[PDB]
């Protein structure tokens, strides 16, 4: 599955690009998660953080969350609060990945964290 020659795999974290809405952070996963057929070469599923739902998307519409300041949207965060769910859970996922511990306000920090470049394992700490 995914033998495509494309990259993104099982468990990788990413920002997935919807027409008509900002990067958003997702789950790539195994069809088999999604209760519904394979993914057509060159696409993946992924599962969107904050709603849980899947996309099948392509891999070009894709690029590693640990690419974050490049891709986090400042406007969408502070208009929408499922932007700003979606991102706790993202982070928080990308935390325990990479090891990381820290002491709305839950954010403030893991925020600071990825935009800062996830220091100090950088985006190798972010992997499955
Ligand atoms: C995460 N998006 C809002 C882009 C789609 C949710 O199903």
């Amino acid at each position: 599955e995914y033998q495509d020659g494309k990259e993104f795999g099982i468990g990788d974290l990413v920002w997935g690009k919807i027409k008509g809405f900002s990067w958003w952070p997702a789950m790539v996963v195994s069809w088999k998660a999604t209760s519904k057929r394979q993914a057509m070469s060159g696409m993946r599923w992924v599962q969107w953080f904050g709603d849980g739902k899947f996309s099948e998307v392509s891999a070009d519409k894709l690029v590693a969350l640990g690419l974050f300041s490049q891709h986090f949207n400042l406007a969408t965060f502070n208009k929408l609060v499922s932007y700003r769910k979606a991102m706790y859970h993202a982070l928080e996922k990308a935390r325990v990945r990479a090891g990381k511990t820290f002491p709305e306000d839950q954010l403030k920090p893991m925020l600071e964290w990825a935009h800062g470049g996830f220091k100090p394992t950088g985006i190798e700490g972010l992997k499955p």
